[PDB]
């Protein structure tokens, strides 16, 4: 789960690291209009706290989002106070619309727990987008890919408060366990630590096409991506 | 106190902070020549791990340690398997012998409880130097100089291990309350959280300079010094 301290660092957490959610929506916005060069709505699924939305919101005249995460959802509707954004599971939702668009970033997909969970995750995303217009998935790592052991760390200071923060990722079976441990501290607040655990399955990519094609999409693959992982796109028909 | 994991990680965490125990050794060995032409022996009281007694030995003949913490010792005396490295406590230790330099760096000073024992300590001090020699005490941060809420947060690698330290610095009644956080981190090792608390006394300068004169010593103090907190003097008679 991303609650409490998990959610409210997250933002801090990941510009530290540098992602660049303004050049990834501009990215993503324009992918979609390669497809649906009319596309005026888009559906960011496992929004998290609403940084995709909010960008993308200047290019869309209609974003909404679906999350799971009570924390997470609100800071995504204070950032982006006039979008409908959903509480809600992707495995089994239904908004009673459809989108030009419906996206699933920053490999949100692998807390999915196996194939019967990806299928049905798949088929809600094709139910809910548009004839010409696109899902978009991105990965988790491949099996192949994945590199064991992994250790991250960084620190990064904002408004008094100084967060570090260091995960270390291990195989456990078929999926990755990352384990994350923050500690934050400022001037008044002395220091606190934090820790997390997730388990993220490490999906094939051809376990991504099955899901795809069961949910009546074409698939495709692109390497490299925003994060490492390359990202999945499907059109329906 | 400097036990355990505390004292294995001392000399990578100030590696990672840029202390240069070389150019210290080598401004104090000066410093002694400067009052005892033919100094030839040293001895450190809270050596720790041995950082400045290894560049010391390089200088004089006999160099010698005390240190009250076994795990720091341990260190120590690997680091100086040649030299003679005793176990035993600052405020009340008989070697049987005097040096020509008698050194207590980096505010370890400060661990002391209050007048009676910076006094006995530096009694002890003034017992153990020789009649041109010196007595040299890095204090800790006078009153008026300390900053309370002070966060330092460094990350340093060495061997495949990531360690990752934040301290925080409090006013606690007449000494500062030092916390300090670690996370250590490797491939195999997963990550591991420790933490520790010391209690730092706030001596005064005069302070200070009241336990050098009832030493019988007579004390200089020189502002900047090794670590910012400046460095006092004290020559017999
Ligand atoms: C190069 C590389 C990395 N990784 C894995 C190793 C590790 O699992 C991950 C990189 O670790 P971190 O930077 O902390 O991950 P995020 O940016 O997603 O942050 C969060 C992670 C989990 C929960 C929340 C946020 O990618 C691989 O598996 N292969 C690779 O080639
Ligand atoms: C500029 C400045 C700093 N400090 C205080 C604030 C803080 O108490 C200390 C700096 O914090 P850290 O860099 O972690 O200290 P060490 O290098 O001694 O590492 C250890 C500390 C304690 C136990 C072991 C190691 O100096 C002041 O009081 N005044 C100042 O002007
Ligand atoms: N079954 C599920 N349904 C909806 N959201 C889910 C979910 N399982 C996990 N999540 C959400 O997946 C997100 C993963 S973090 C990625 C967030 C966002 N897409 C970004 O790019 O920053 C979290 O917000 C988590 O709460
Ligand atoms: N009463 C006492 N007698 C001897 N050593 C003491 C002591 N109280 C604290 N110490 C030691 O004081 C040291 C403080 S850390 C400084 C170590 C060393 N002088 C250096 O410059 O790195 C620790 O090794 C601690 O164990």
């Amino acid at each position: 789960d991303f609650s409490g301290e998990i959610a409210e660092l997250y933002d801090l957490v990941h510009q530290g690291k540098g992602k660049d959610y303004h050049r990834e929506a501009a990215d993503l916005a324009a992918l979609v209009r390669r497809h649906s060069p009319k596309a005026a709505s888009l559906l960011d699924v496992a929004c998290g706290t609403g940084m995709h939305l909010r960008h993308l919101a200047d290019s869309f005249g209609t974003v909404e989002g679906l999350e799971l995460s009570a924390d997470m959802l609100a800071i995504a509707r204070r950032r982006n106070p006039d979008a409908v954004l959903h509480h809600g599971d992707m495995r089994d939702f239904s908004l009673g619309r459809r989108f030009s668009a419906v996206t699933c970033m920053f490999s949100s997909i692998g807390h999915l727990a196996g194939q019967a969970e990806l299928d049905a995750a798949l088929e809600r995303f094709a139910a809910h987008v548009l004839p010409d217009g696109v899902v978009v998935v991105e990965p988790w790592w491949f099996p192949e890919n994945f590199t064991p052991g992994y250790v991250a760390a960084g620190t990064v200071e904002a408004g008094g408060t100084t967060v570090t923060r260091v995960s270390h990722s291990s195989r456990e079976g078929e999926a990755t366990r990352i384990e994350v441990h923050y500690l934050v501290a400022g001037p008044d607040r002395g220091i606190t630590h934090h820790e997390e655990s997730h388990r993220i399955t490490l999906f094939t990519r051809e376990q991504y096409e099955r899901a795809f094609t069961a949910a009546g999409l074409s698939v495709e693959f692109m390497p490299g991506g925003p994060s490492g992982r390359g990202l999945f796109t499907g059109l329906p028909g």
